[PDB]
Protein backbone atom coordinates (compact mmCIF):
# COMPACT_ATOMS: atom_id res chain seq x y z
CA UNK A 1 0.00 0.00 0.00
CA UNK A 2 0.97 3.88 0.35
CA UNK A 3 3.58 5.32 2.44
CA UNK A 4 2.62 8.12 4.70
CA UNK A 5 5.95 9.77 5.98
CA UNK A 6 6.63 11.38 8.93
CA UNK A 7 9.39 13.80 9.62
CA UNK A 8 10.63 13.91 13.14
CA UNK A 9 13.32 15.12 15.21
CA UNK A 10 16.03 12.58 14.84
CA UNK A 11 16.78 12.57 18.56
CA UNK A 12 13.33 11.23 18.88
CA UNK A 13 13.45 9.17 15.65
CA UNK A 14 13.61 6.02 17.35
CA UNK A 15 10.44 6.93 19.55
CA UNK A 16 8.83 7.64 16.82
CA UNK A 17 9.97 4.81 14.70
CA UNK A 18 8.48 2.53 17.35
CA UNK A 19 4.88 3.93 17.27
CA UNK A 20 4.75 4.26 13.95
CA UNK A 21 5.55 0.06 13.68
CA UNK A 22 2.58 -0.26 16.11
CA UNK A 23 0.73 1.87 13.77
CA UNK A 24 1.57 -0.30 10.86
CA UNK A 25 -0.36 -3.71 12.59
CA UNK A 26 -3.77 -1.73 12.72
CA UNK A 27 -4.05 -0.74 8.94
CA UNK A 28 -5.01 -3.84 7.69
CA UNK A 29 -2.53 -3.73 4.91
CA UNK A 30 -4.21 -0.60 3.95
CA UNK A 31 -1.13 1.49 4.07
CA UNK A 32 2.59 2.12 6.22
CA UNK A 33 4.08 5.13 8.16
CA UNK A 34 7.30 5.53 7.61
CA UNK A 35 9.73 7.88 10.15
CA UNK A 36 12.28 10.00 8.74
CA UNK A 37 14.92 11.84 10.34
CA UNK A 38 15.19 15.56 10.75
CA UNK A 39 18.10 17.38 12.46
CA UNK A 40 18.53 18.46 16.21
CA UNK A 41 17.49 21.66 16.35
CA UNK A 42 14.00 23.23 15.94
CA UNK A 43 15.52 25.71 13.62
CA UNK A 44 17.42 23.26 11.18
CA UNK A 45 13.83 20.98 11.53
CA UNK A 46 12.33 24.04 10.23
CA UNK A 47 14.41 24.65 7.25
CA UNK A 48 14.22 21.01 6.24
CA UNK A 49 10.40 21.29 5.90
CA UNK A 50 10.32 24.54 4.65
CA UNK A 51 12.25 23.66 1.62
CA UNK A 52 10.20 20.44 0.77
CA UNK A 53 6.83 22.31 0.93
CA UNK A 54 8.22 24.88 -1.11
CA UNK A 55 10.04 22.59 -3.26
CA UNK A 56 6.60 20.69 -3.97
CA UNK A 57 7.53 17.51 -2.60
CA UNK A 58 5.02 15.47 -3.50
CA UNK A 59 6.12 12.79 -0.98
CA UNK A 60 5.90 14.79 2.38
CA UNK A 61 2.68 13.59 4.68
CA UNK A 62 3.08 14.46 8.28
CA UNK A 63 5.33 16.55 9.91
CA UNK A 64 6.28 16.72 13.70
CA UNK A 65 6.73 20.28 14.27
CA UNK A 66 8.03 22.14 17.02
CA UNK A 67 5.34 24.36 18.57
CA UNK A 68 7.08 27.40 17.93
CA UNK A 69 6.30 26.89 14.33
CA UNK A 70 2.72 26.81 13.92
CA UNK A 71 2.00 30.57 13.10
CA UNK A 72 4.56 30.70 10.34
CA UNK A 73 3.16 27.43 8.50
CA UNK A 74 -0.37 28.13 9.00
CA UNK A 75 -0.22 31.21 7.64
CA UNK A 76 2.46 29.98 4.46
CA UNK A 77 -0.48 27.38 3.55
CA UNK A 78 2.12 24.51 4.51
CA UNK A 79 0.34 22.91 7.62
CA UNK A 80 -3.53 21.90 6.24
CA UNK A 81 -6.33 23.47 8.88
CA UNK A 82 -7.32 20.58 10.62
CA UNK A 83 -10.60 21.06 8.84
CA UNK A 84 -9.31 19.62 5.79
CA UNK A 85 -9.17 16.15 6.74
CA UNK A 86 -11.69 14.81 3.93
CA UNK A 87 -12.84 12.33 7.02
CA UNK A 88 -14.04 15.04 9.14
CA UNK A 89 -12.49 13.52 12.32
CA UNK A 90 -9.01 15.41 12.78
CA UNK A 91 -10.48 18.55 14.65
CA UNK A 92 -12.28 16.37 17.21
CA UNK A 93 -9.75 14.05 17.45
CA UNK A 94 -7.19 16.84 18.40
CA UNK A 95 -8.97 18.03 21.35
CA UNK A 96 -10.85 15.02 23.14
CA UNK A 97 -8.97 13.95 26.26
CA UNK A 98 -6.21 17.02 25.36
CA UNK A 99 -4.48 19.20 27.80
CA UNK A 100 -5.77 22.56 26.48
CA UNK A 101 -1.54 24.39 27.01
CA UNK A 102 -0.35 21.82 24.28
CA UNK A 103 -3.57 22.52 22.10
CA UNK A 104 -3.22 26.23 22.08
CA UNK A 105 0.08 26.10 20.59
CA UNK A 106 -1.44 24.43 17.84
CA UNK A 107 -4.04 27.32 17.27
CA UNK A 108 -3.40 30.15 14.51
CA UNK A 109 -6.37 32.75 14.56
CA UNK A 110 -8.77 30.30 15.85
CA UNK A 111 -8.28 27.20 14.05
CA UNK A 112 -6.49 23.73 14.55
CA UNK A 113 -3.25 23.56 12.43
CA UNK A 114 -1.96 20.28 13.57
CA UNK A 115 -2.85 17.41 16.34
CA UNK A 116 -1.02 17.93 19.73
CA UNK A 117 0.96 14.75 19.85
CA UNK A 118 3.72 15.66 23.06
CA UNK A 119 4.37 18.71 25.33
CA UNK A 120 7.16 20.03 27.35
CA UNK A 121 8.05 21.82 30.07
CA UNK A 122 11.72 22.17 32.38
CA UNK A 123 12.35 20.90 35.82
CA UNK A 124 14.82 21.57 38.37
CA UNK A 125 16.97 18.06 38.73
CA UNK A 126 19.52 17.71 41.65
CA UNK A 127 21.90 14.78 43.11
CA UNK A 128 20.31 14.50 46.34
CA UNK A 129 23.44 12.48 47.91
CA UNK A 130 25.07 16.03 47.32
CA UNK A 131 22.63 18.55 47.75
CA UNK A 132 20.39 18.92 50.66
CA UNK A 133 17.30 20.27 49.69
CA UNK A 134 16.78 21.14 46.10
CA UNK A 135 17.14 24.87 45.58
CA UNK A 136 13.40 26.59 45.04
CA UNK A 137 14.51 30.13 43.48
CA UNK A 138 16.94 31.29 41.46
CA UNK A 139 18.95 32.78 44.07
CA UNK A 140 19.21 29.33 46.10
CA UNK A 141 20.30 27.95 42.85
CA UNK A 142 23.20 30.60 42.88
CA UNK A 143 23.88 29.57 46.65
CA UNK A 144 24.09 26.28 46.52
CA UNK A 145 26.33 26.31 43.08
CA UNK A 146 28.66 28.22 45.12
CA UNK A 147 28.83 26.38 47.56
CA UNK A 148 29.18 23.28 45.67
CA UNK A 149 32.28 24.65 44.00
CA UNK A 150 34.44 25.71 47.48
CA UNK A 151 33.77 22.29 49.17
CA UNK A 152 35.13 21.26 45.57
CA UNK A 153 32.07 19.29 44.44
CA UNK A 154 30.75 19.36 40.90
CA UNK A 155 29.18 23.47 40.74
CA UNK A 156 28.11 24.43 36.65
CA UNK A 157 24.72 25.13 36.60
CA UNK A 158 23.92 23.16 33.68
CA UNK A 159 20.46 24.66 32.38
CA UNK A 160 19.62 23.29 28.18
CA UNK A 161 20.88 26.47 26.88
CA UNK A 162 23.53 27.54 24.33
CA UNK A 163 23.79 30.11 22.23
CA UNK A 164 19.61 28.98 20.24
CA UNK A 165 16.71 28.30 20.88
CA UNK A 166 17.17 26.57 24.81
CA UNK A 167 18.85 30.03 25.70
CA UNK A 168 15.45 31.79 23.88
CA UNK A 169 13.27 29.57 26.05
CA UNK A 170 15.48 30.48 29.14
CA UNK A 171 15.07 34.19 28.68
CA UNK A 172 11.05 33.51 27.71
CA UNK A 173 10.48 31.71 30.73
CA UNK A 174 12.35 34.48 33.18
CA UNK A 175 10.84 37.44 31.23
CA UNK A 176 7.12 35.95 31.62
CA UNK A 177 7.72 34.77 35.54
CA UNK A 178 8.49 38.58 35.87
CA UNK A 179 5.44 39.69 34.30
CA UNK A 180 7.30 40.61 30.83
CA UNK A 181 6.37 39.60 27.32
CA UNK A 182 8.74 39.80 23.89
CA UNK A 183 5.53 40.60 21.86
CA UNK A 184 2.08 41.90 22.48
CA UNK A 185 -0.48 38.98 22.22
CA UNK A 186 -1.49 39.66 18.55
CA UNK A 187 2.45 39.46 17.68
CA UNK A 188 2.31 42.80 16.29
CA UNK A 189 4.06 44.79 19.12
CA UNK A 190 7.51 44.41 20.75
CA UNK A 191 6.52 44.76 24.62
CA UNK A 192 10.41 44.23 26.03
CA UNK A 193 10.64 47.68 27.27
CA UNK A 194 7.20 49.99 25.66
CA UNK A 195 6.39 50.30 29.50
CA UNK A 196 7.63 50.84 33.16
CA UNK A 197 6.50 47.02 34.34
CA UNK A 198 7.50 45.55 30.97
CA UNK A 199 10.80 46.93 31.26
CA UNK A 200 11.44 46.01 35.10
CA UNK A 201 10.61 42.95 33.83
CA UNK A 202 13.03 42.27 31.25
CA UNK A 203 15.81 43.53 33.10
CA UNK A 204 15.27 41.28 36.10
CA UNK A 205 15.13 38.28 33.75
CA UNK A 206 18.85 40.12 32.65
CA UNK A 207 19.88 40.21 35.77
CA UNK A 208 19.28 36.48 36.55
CA UNK A 209 20.82 35.27 33.34
CA UNK A 210 23.97 37.31 34.09
CA UNK A 211 23.77 36.16 37.72
CA UNK A 212 23.68 32.46 37.48
CA UNK A 213 26.79 33.20 34.49
CA UNK A 214 29.14 34.39 36.79
CA UNK A 215 28.32 32.25 39.63
CA UNK A 216 31.59 30.96 41.06
CA UNK A 217 32.44 27.73 39.77
CA UNK A 218 30.73 28.26 36.23
CA UNK A 219 31.14 26.34 33.27
CA UNK A 220 34.06 27.77 31.45
CA UNK A 221 31.72 26.89 28.34
CA UNK A 222 29.48 29.32 28.58
CA UNK A 223 31.97 31.62 26.45
CA UNK A 224 32.35 28.91 24.25
CA UNK A 225 30.29 28.31 20.92
CA UNK A 226 30.78 24.55 21.12
CA UNK A 227 27.44 23.17 21.51
CA UNK A 228 26.33 21.42 24.93
CA UNK A 229 23.68 19.09 26.45
CA UNK A 230 23.06 19.57 29.68
CA UNK A 231 21.92 15.97 30.16
CA UNK A 232 25.23 14.46 29.62
CA UNK A 233 26.88 16.89 31.76
CA UNK A 234 24.98 15.74 35.13
CA UNK A 235 24.83 12.02 33.80
CA UNK A 236 29.04 12.81 33.57
CA UNK A 237 28.67 14.15 36.74
CA UNK A 238 30.12 17.64 35.93
CA UNK A 239 26.90 19.33 37.20
CA UNK A 240 24.90 18.71 40.57
CA UNK A 241 21.87 21.18 39.27
CA UNK A 242 20.37 20.77 35.94
CA UNK A 243 17.17 22.58 34.63
CA UNK A 244 16.00 20.55 31.52
CA UNK A 245 12.77 18.79 30.14
CA UNK A 246 11.66 15.54 31.71
CA UNK A 247 13.28 12.89 29.04
CA UNK A 248 16.25 13.30 31.07
CA UNK A 249 14.34 10.70 33.62
CA UNK A 250 14.40 8.32 31.23
CA UNK A 251 17.84 8.87 29.88
CA UNK A 252 19.65 8.61 33.34
CA UNK A 253 17.70 4.87 33.73
CA UNK A 254 18.32 3.53 30.18
CA UNK A 255 22.42 5.34 30.58
CA UNK A 256 22.63 4.14 33.99
CA UNK A 257 21.78 0.54 32.79
CA UNK A 258 24.35 0.67 29.98
CA UNK A 259 26.75 1.47 31.92
CA UNK A 260 27.25 5.09 30.93
CA UNK A 261 26.50 7.09 34.37
CA UNK A 262 29.36 6.90 36.82
CA UNK A 263 27.62 7.57 40.26
CA UNK A 264 24.86 5.13 39.46
CA UNK A 265 26.10 1.50 37.82
CA UNK A 266 23.09 -0.03 37.10
CA UNK A 267 24.72 -1.92 34.68
CA UNK A 268 25.81 -4.18 38.11
CA UNK A 269 23.00 -4.92 39.83
CA UNK A 270 22.49 -8.37 37.82
CA UNK A 271 18.39 -8.32 38.05
CA UNK A 272 18.93 -5.60 35.21
CA UNK A 273 21.36 -7.62 33.12
CA UNK A 274 19.20 -8.06 29.56
CA UNK A 275 16.58 -5.05 30.51
CA UNK A 276 18.06 -3.01 27.67
CA UNK A 277 16.49 -4.71 24.29
CA UNK A 278 17.73 -5.29 21.20
CA UNK A 279 17.57 -1.96 19.67
CA UNK A 280 18.82 0.05 22.65
CA UNK A 281 16.21 1.20 24.78
CA UNK A 282 15.41 0.20 28.58
CA UNK A 283 12.20 -2.03 28.81
CA UNK A 284 12.53 -3.07 32.24
CA UNK A 285 9.80 -5.30 33.89
CA UNK A 286 7.78 -3.85 36.84
CA UNK A 287 10.48 -5.29 39.32
CA UNK A 288 13.08 -4.11 37.04
CA UNK A 289 12.07 -0.60 37.07
CA UNK A 290 10.81 -0.88 40.96
CA UNK A 291 14.90 -1.71 41.15
CA UNK A 292 16.15 1.32 38.71
CA UNK A 293 14.24 3.85 40.49
CA UNK A 294 14.76 3.27 43.96
CA UNK A 295 18.29 3.16 43.17
CA UNK A 296 18.47 6.21 41.39
CA UNK A 297 16.56 8.19 43.91
CA UNK A 298 19.88 8.37 46.23
CA UNK A 299 21.79 10.17 43.60
CA UNK A 300 18.79 12.01 40.89
CA UNK A 301 15.97 14.08 42.35
CA UNK A 302 13.72 16.50 40.47
CA UNK A 303 11.47 19.60 41.76
CA UNK A 304 9.77 22.58 40.27
CA UNK A 305 11.57 24.78 37.80
CA UNK A 306 12.81 27.53 40.05
CA UNK A 307 11.20 30.51 40.68
CA UNK A 308 12.06 33.96 39.77
CA UNK A 309 10.89 35.54 42.69
CA UNK A 310 10.28 33.96 46.02
CA UNK A 311 6.46 32.69 46.91
CA UNK A 312 5.15 32.10 43.54
CA UNK A 313 5.83 29.23 41.22
CA UNK A 314 7.74 30.12 37.58
CA UNK A 315 5.65 30.23 34.50
CA UNK A 316 7.42 27.92 32.52
CA UNK A 317 7.92 27.47 29.00
CA UNK A 318 5.86 25.04 27.38
CA UNK A 319 7.71 22.69 24.55
CA UNK A 320 6.81 19.87 22.38
CA UNK A 321 5.83 18.86 18.86
CA UNK A 322 2.80 19.01 17.54
CA UNK A 323 1.36 16.65 14.23
CA UNK A 324 0.51 18.56 11.19
CA UNK A 325 -0.07 17.30 7.38
CA UNK A 326 1.57 19.08 5.04
CA UNK A 327 0.12 20.88 1.91
CA UNK A 328 2.26 18.65 -0.49
CA UNK A 329 0.94 14.97 0.60
CA UNK A 330 -1.12 13.05 -2.09
CA UNK A 331 -3.19 10.92 0.37
CA UNK A 332 -4.85 13.79 2.78
CA UNK A 333 -7.18 11.12 4.57
CA UNK A 334 -4.66 8.25 4.71
CA UNK A 335 -2.08 11.41 6.69
CA UNK A 336 -4.65 12.43 8.84
CA UNK A 337 -5.48 8.71 9.75
CA UNK A 338 -2.06 8.02 10.79
CA UNK A 339 -2.16 10.98 12.84
CA UNK A 340 -4.86 9.78 14.94
CA UNK A 341 -3.24 6.85 15.47
CA UNK A 342 0.09 8.13 16.24
CA UNK A 343 -1.24 9.69 19.14
CA UNK A 344 -3.78 7.09 20.28
CA UNK A 345 -3.78 6.44 24.27
CA UNK A 346 -1.30 3.53 23.87
CA UNK A 347 1.16 5.26 22.04
CA UNK A 348 0.79 8.48 24.23
CA UNK A 349 1.79 5.85 27.08
CA UNK A 350 4.80 4.56 25.24
CA UNK A 351 6.22 7.96 24.43
CA UNK A 352 6.57 9.31 27.84
CA UNK A 353 7.65 5.72 29.59
CA UNK A 354 9.77 4.74 26.62
CA UNK A 355 10.45 8.33 25.13
CA UNK A 356 10.81 10.62 27.98
CA UNK A 357 8.32 12.97 26.17
CA UNK A 358 5.24 14.18 27.83
CA UNK A 359 2.06 12.82 26.97
CA UNK A 360 -0.52 15.48 25.60
CA UNK A 361 -3.56 13.67 26.72
CA UNK A 362 -5.18 14.78 29.99
CA UNK A 363 -6.25 11.25 30.86
CA UNK A 364 -2.73 9.62 31.51
CA UNK A 365 -1.89 12.45 34.37
CA UNK A 366 -4.81 11.04 36.37
CA UNK A 367 -3.96 7.67 35.46
CA UNK A 368 -2.08 5.13 38.47
CA UNK A 369 -0.42 2.83 36.31
CA UNK A 370 0.86 6.04 34.23
CA UNK A 371 1.60 7.62 37.38
CA UNK A 372 3.78 4.91 38.53
CA UNK A 373 6.31 4.76 35.58
CA UNK A 374 6.30 8.83 35.23
CA UNK A 375 6.87 9.96 38.72
CA UNK A 376 7.03 13.72 37.80
CA UNK A 377 3.59 13.63 36.45
CA UNK A 378 2.51 16.44 39.22
CA UNK A 379 5.01 18.60 38.51
CA UNK A 380 4.35 18.28 34.70
CA UNK A 381 0.82 18.95 34.80
CA UNK A 382 1.16 21.28 36.96
CA UNK A 383 3.40 23.63 35.06
CA UNK A 384 1.56 23.03 31.92
CA UNK A 385 -1.56 24.14 33.06
CA UNK A 386 0.62 28.12 34.03
CA UNK A 387 2.80 27.89 31.17
CA UNK A 388 4.67 30.86 29.48
CA UNK A 389 4.23 30.50 25.88
CA UNK A 390 6.71 31.73 23.54
CA UNK A 391 5.59 34.33 21.08
CA UNK A 392 3.03 33.18 18.23
CA UNK A 393 4.18 34.80 15.12
CA UNK A 394 4.89 33.84 11.38
CA UNK A 395 8.37 35.69 11.43
CA UNK A 396 9.14 33.61 14.62
CA UNK A 397 12.70 32.25 12.87
CA UNK A 398 14.09 35.45 12.88
CA UNK A 399 13.09 36.84 16.03
CA UNK A 400 14.32 33.93 17.88
CA UNK A 401 18.16 33.92 16.07
CA UNK A 402 17.97 38.24 16.67
CA UNK A 403 17.18 37.87 20.04
CA UNK A 404 19.36 34.35 20.57
CA UNK A 405 22.54 36.68 19.28
CA UNK A 406 21.37 39.19 21.59
CA UNK A 407 21.44 37.17 24.48
CA UNK A 408 24.92 34.94 23.99
CA UNK A 409 27.11 35.01 25.63
CA UNK A 410 25.18 35.24 29.21
CA UNK A 411 28.58 36.83 30.40
CA UNK A 412 28.25 39.54 28.41
CA UNK A 413 24.53 40.99 29.32
CA UNK A 414 24.22 44.13 31.20
CA UNK A 415 21.04 44.23 32.13
CA UNK A 416 19.47 47.97 30.72
CA UNK A 417 21.58 48.34 27.81
CA UNK A 418 20.77 44.52 26.19
CA UNK A 419 17.37 45.20 26.96
CA UNK A 420 17.41 48.36 24.66
CA UNK A 421 19.18 46.17 22.27
CA UNK A 422 16.92 43.20 22.43
CA UNK A 423 13.64 45.32 22.00
CA UNK A 424 15.65 46.86 18.79
CA UNK A 425 16.41 43.46 17.30
CA UNK A 426 13.05 42.44 18.34
CA UNK A 427 11.50 45.02 16.26
CA UNK A 428 13.52 44.32 13.40
CA UNK A 429 12.15 40.91 13.12
CA UNK A 430 8.51 42.04 13.48
CA UNK A 431 9.04 44.42 11.00
CA UNK A 432 9.59 41.71 8.48
CA UNK A 433 5.83 41.69 9.13
O1 LIG B 1 12.56 16.46 25.04
C1 LIG B 1 13.63 16.98 24.37
C2 LIG B 1 13.30 17.77 23.16
O2 LIG B 1 14.31 18.81 23.19
C3 LIG B 1 14.24 19.77 22.08
O3 LIG B 1 12.90 20.32 22.06
C4 LIG B 1 12.62 21.11 23.23
O4 LIG B 1 13.58 22.24 23.33
C5 LIG B 1 13.53 23.17 22.19
C6 LIG B 1 14.65 24.19 22.31
O5 LIG B 1 14.49 24.92 23.58
C7 LIG B 1 12.13 23.78 22.15
O6 LIG B 1 12.04 24.60 20.99
C8 LIG B 1 11.12 22.64 22.04
O7 LIG B 1 9.75 23.23 22.00
C9 LIG B 1 11.24 21.70 23.22
O8 LIG B 1 10.37 20.55 23.05
C10 LIG B 1 14.44 18.97 20.80
O9 LIG B 1 14.31 19.94 19.76
C11 LIG B 1 13.42 17.92 20.69
O10 LIG B 1 13.67 17.12 19.44
C12 LIG B 1 13.46 16.97 21.88
O11 LIG B 1 12.38 16.01 21.85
Amino acid sequence: GLVVSFYTPATDGATFTAIAQRCNQQFGGRFTIAQVSLPRSPNEQRLQLARRLTGNDRTLDVMALDVVWTAEFAEAGWALPLSDDPAGLAENDAVADTLPGPLATAGWNHKLYAAPVTTNTQLLWYRPDLVNSPPTDWNAMIAEAARLHAAGEPSWIAVQANQGEGLVVWFNTLLVSAGGSVLSEDGRHVTLTDTPAHRAATVSALQILKSVATTPGADPSITRTEEGSARLAFEQGKAALEVNWPFVFASMLENAVKGGVPFLPLNRIPQLAGSINDIGTFTPSDEQFRIAYDASQQVFGFAPYPAVAPGQPAKVTIGGLNLAVAKTTRHRAEAFEAVRCLRDQHNQRYVSLEGGLPAVRASLYSDPQFQAKYPMHAIIRQQLTDAAVRPATPVYQALSIRLAAVLSPITEIDPESTADELAAQAQKAIDGM
